[PDB]
């Protein structure tokens, strides 16, 4: 499991009270906490200047190549409330976030490699609140998670969708934020956005059975001081295995377990503030590694 830290700015009120900053990144390894004065190596912190671009580069643009190698993939954005998870993983109008700029450069990488291989995908976007799972996308009463012969973990009933623009792809992730469980949203909402890829050989049958890859993007509920919150952090340490203990852990058997590439996106608010918020999440994250 990578594991990388993102320190947001500051909002127009918090600046204008401006209180003593919590956190200081010295560089793109190293940050200090605070007394306390803690310092914290990760294997990369993004500062309140880090663009989109820049979260993307370092964490799910290299996950693309173990995806595209069949591995199955996860990243979890972690952490309080107000820190920065939708924004890192949805953005807003003007910038787009990690789901975007991650299904964009998966068309690119396909077409690319149209030579060598033979793609397909689709994706599918569901709530986890109150160990109850919803489908985003589709108005229907929770679902249950199955497993398949070859251990594929399935949700019985999910939709699934293939977004071919880059508009197509932001209103469908519009739509399904919109319909996570509200209050603005329910900090209890952990949003689910997976993908599904399947690819063969130029020269295998149209019809060879190959395993399904799945990445799985993933906007967990607040950290702030809930089963599948906690047992995530089981399951965490443990591997440093409880799937069963919850529902987000279940969904999720088949997609940290050894083999698949992980990444840790925690959010952080820099102000004073936010002391414990951000004191947990930055010993949370360090647990991580
Ligand atoms: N790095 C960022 N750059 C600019 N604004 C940010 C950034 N991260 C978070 N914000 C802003 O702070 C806010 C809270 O962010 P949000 O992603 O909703 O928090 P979370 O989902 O962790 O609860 C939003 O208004 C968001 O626009
Ligand atoms: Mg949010």
């Amino acid at each position: 499991m990578k594991v990388v830290v993102r320190v947001r700015p500051e909002n127009t009120k918090e600046k204008a009270a401006g209180f003593h900053k919590v956190v200081h990144v010295v560089d793109k390894h190293i940050l200090v906490f605070d007394n306390k004065d803690l310092k914290f190596v990760f294997d990369a912190v993004f500062d309140e200047t880090s663009t989109q671009s820049e979260v993307f580069e370092h964490t799910t643009k290299p996950i693309l190549r173990s995806f595209l190698n069949g591995y199955n993939c996860t990243v979890l954005a972690y952490g309080a409330t107000g820190a920065g998870k939708t924004h890192t993983m949805l953005g807003s109008a003007d910038e787009p976030g990690v789901m975007y700029l991650t299904m964009l450069h998966l068309y690119k990488c396909m077409d690319e490699i149209k030579e060598e291989k033979i793609c397909s995908t689709a994706v599918s976007y569901l709530e986890v609140y109150n160990e109850q799972i919803r489908d985003l996308l589709v108005n229907s009463g929770p679902l249950a998670v199955r497993e398949d012969t070859q251990k594929g973990v399935v949700v019985h009933g999910l939709t699934l969708h293939q977004p071919k623009s880059s508009e197509e792809i932001l209103h469908l992730l519009d739509n399904g934020n919109k319909n996570r469980t509200q209050h603005a949203t329910s900090s209890r909402s952990h949003a689910v956005f997976q993908i599904y890829l399947r690819q063969q050989d130029k020269t295998a049958s149209i019809n060879q059975n190959v395993r399904i890859a799945k990445m799985s993007l993933i906007d967990l509920a607040g950290s702030e001081r809930n089963r599948s919150l906690l047992a995530l952090g089981n399951v965490i340490n443990a591997l440093a295995i409880p799937y069963r203990n919850s529902k987000l852990t279940r969904l999720l058997k088949d997609s940290l377990g050894g083999n698949c590439q992980t990444i840790m996106i925690a959010a952080v608010s820099p102000s004073s503030v936010f002391y414990d918020d951000t004191y947990n999440t930055l010993k949370y994250a360090n647990r991580a590694k």
